[PDB]
């Protein structure tokens, strides 16, 4: 297994960029160091600058639900750019994508496009406070909503993987407004309200956690949060940047039947280009400028290229059988992995919902971020390297969920299992 | 002058999106409230959904310095997407654009790409505080750095050293640093007075504080190395955007090596992005920077923009309208006031009522200008000698009827 070309690129990259990457998540530090540099991607595969081919389960971290370089998305982009990539003025495509989002997500009646998930979470945070007139926010330990100052408190994703503390450079007076609590703990949430009458703007969370391993909500947890937020006139916000259009066309809120007041979107809406969005109850969105007093702008927001990519991606997802195929092949992958740990003598546990899954090296079960930190990170590191050599590409972290796409085949799944068998037997 | 199709589209939009737009200024509230919807852009022109053609002086707010839909940029983008648009892992192209940026911007020794000028400003503010361990920051009235906000932000008037000195004297050992637009564009075109930039450089060094340049709009337009290269003052950290994205969503922040080392994964300060550094944005940036390094680029922009700026100010003379303006390279200004304009306060003395009418008039003559008095104008390498003459001819007709 040669990675000569990647080490060269990476070695030179560390002199030009912090840690040689554009995002900490691409580090590989907690998994043995030395990342592989990609040359190209297509359907369910990725290729090294060294020629190695892999069955990809990261999917550029979520966007590639239709598979990499889907031919209908690329053809639509070629035709579109002939007309220019950015106008800086209104265009017909913004109206089209807007309607599609409103019909798809239950809580969204009015939307606003931005360029990333971080931009979407920052804006919804500022709108939560502006609408209720309150300053405090409640977030769960292990969840991640981009890097806006108030959110850098007990965050998951890279921070967890890298074992970092609440980031420095952010004034203690701003983080004082951020209240935390364990995931799946309704009682802890009631206490917070009890001790802070008239101060909580609302609650923000990942309807189904993906940034501290794959975690599903306990029975009654989402319904419970919806109940107590109504009691105290607080807002319930769903960050579906990762789950939107993946767990279901209308996201987790559609699948589990609970409707929030505001929800965020990203990744898949961009079909591969930089895009984000936030929308919800009309009476709330009315406060956004130029309709209202809360200012929020963006130069490239709503450019024709990105709109074109989002439109085409949602049309493909609307075809019948889409979400059923995703559940079918992902369940077979999840169950298989669990059966194999069992036979080789390894404690493990996991699960899947649609095309999202998780696999921990601990017997658990896993109900929160604390249970997850009990996984054998030493074993996971060896497991990850072994898979990489057998030609399977997994997220370089025990705290990241994995993904499948419409381009993954029954054969690709079987090949992944055969590879898991070989690796685990030698652990 | 028919705008039937635009009015219909914009009307349906207000029921789907806040105020019917993705960004405030696009709604035309400062000049009537009736925006025109674009269908396509090319070279120096733009086209209506009604078939109308305009000579564009907005250039999608900065990025289109090489002209709309440059054939060599579009061609490179077509070849690159056959390999995929996003990887989620390192790619060789990140190294390329990164080196080009380090070699072009004086103060940049190490860089991190992001997805907008806004993400860059968020990151740079947090990095300023983490490096010094202080919480106070100074910005100027009339300058824009995204919405990164909070009594930890002190403001002062642009072009006023004294007010800055005072702020340090009242908050000893609490100021992390100062951030500003080396040349203002987000509240009209405003150049810095003699010794103002030098003043700030020296005053920040005395207190072990940082100096930060937000060159999202000036970088690569005023000069290849931005304002810091043309005027000779070197900051500690700088933000970039617009042009390095060549038309796609891109941003960046860099500076001295030792300061950038705090950015994860190399350091404790956290900042990330799923789409950061994708091969499509990098390809657009590389090719845009290559076209700018061609001979006579910035000379040409100054040549045609001086004719335009001077002509305009002269036309206002003949027709009897108080006015003042100016230009540096391919960036110009023009206010309906005798001026001069040294800060945000002087700029507000403009006769908005007159600007609104002047705007519609030019729009009808086939000239598209920023829908606001507090926005700078732009020219590109695609604007020709004739395009400039036709614009001056149109301004004569409009100002002779105000
Ligand atoms: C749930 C969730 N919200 C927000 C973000 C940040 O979005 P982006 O990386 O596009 O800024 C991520 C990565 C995420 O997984
Ligand atoms: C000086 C300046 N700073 C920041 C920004 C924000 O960049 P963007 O709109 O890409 O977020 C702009 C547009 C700008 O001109
Ligand atoms: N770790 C969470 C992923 N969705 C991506 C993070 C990133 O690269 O910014």
């Amino acid at each position: 297994f040669k990675t000569i070309k990647s080490d060269e690129i990476f070695a030179a990259a560390q002199k030009l960029m912090p840690g040689g990457v554009s995002s900490p998540v691409r580090a590989f530090k907690s998994v043995g160091g030395q990342p592989i540099v990609f040359d190209r991607v297509k359907d369910a595969y990725a290729w090294d600058v060294d020629g190695n081919r892999y069955i990809d389960y990261v999917g550029t971290w979520g966007p590639a639900i239709c598979g990499h370089a889907h031919p209908e998305v690329i053809e639509a982009l070629k035709v579109a750019m002939e007309k220019g990539t950015s106008f800086g003025a209104p265009c017909a495509l913004e109206n089209v994508l807007a309607e599609m989002v409103n019909d798809a997500v239950p809580s969204i009646e009015m939307v606003r496009f931005v360029n990333s998930g971080t931009e979407a979470c920052m804006a919804v945070l500022r709108i939560m406070r502006a609408y209720t007139g309150r300053d405090k926010i409640i977030k769960f330990e292990g969840c991640y909503h981009g890097h806006a100052d108030m959110f850098l408190v007990k965050a998951g994703s890279g921070v967890a993987t890298l074992g970092l503390p609440s980031s420095p450079g952010v004034p203690k007076k701003t983080t004082a407004n951020t209240l935390t609590t364990p995931y799946n703990d309704l009682e802890a949430v009631k206490a917070l309200f009890a001790e802070n009458p008239g101060e909580i703007a609302g609650v923000i969370l990942e309807p189904i956690v993906g940034n501290s391993g794959f975690i599903v909500p306990d029975a009654g947890f989402l319904e419970g949060l919806r109940e107590i937020t109504l009691e105290h006139d607080a807002l319930l916000v769903f960050d579906e940047v990762m789950t939107g259009f993946r767990i279901a066309y209308g996201g987790v809120q559609e699948k589990f039947g609970v409707t929030p007041d505001l929800t965020t979107l990203g990744k898949i809406i961009g079909g591969g280009l930089p895009v984000g969005a936030y929308g919800g109850k009309r009476e709330i969105m009315q406060l956004v400028a130029p309709a209202g007093p809360m200012y929020q702008a963006g130069t490239l927001s709503g450019n024709p290229l990105a709109m074109t990519a989002g439109i085409k991606t949602l049309e493909l997802l609307r075809q019948p059988g889409t979400y059923e195929y995703l559940d079918q092949i992902t369940k077979r992958l999840s169950d298989g992995l669990l059966a194999i740990a069992q036979e080789t003598g390894h404690a493990a546990c996991g699960g899947q919902v649609s095309g999202m899954f998780g696999f921990f090296f601990t017997e658990g079960p896993v109900h929160n971020y604390e249970d997850a930190k009990k996984s054998d990170l030493q074993k996971f590191s060896r497991f990850h390297r072994g898979m990489l050599e057998q030609g399977i590409y997994l997220a370089p972290s025990q705290f990241e969920a994995g993904f499948t796409s419409l381009a993954h085949t029954e054969e690709d799944i079987d090949a992944t299992l055969a590879a898991a068998r070989t690796v685990m037997s030698a652990l």
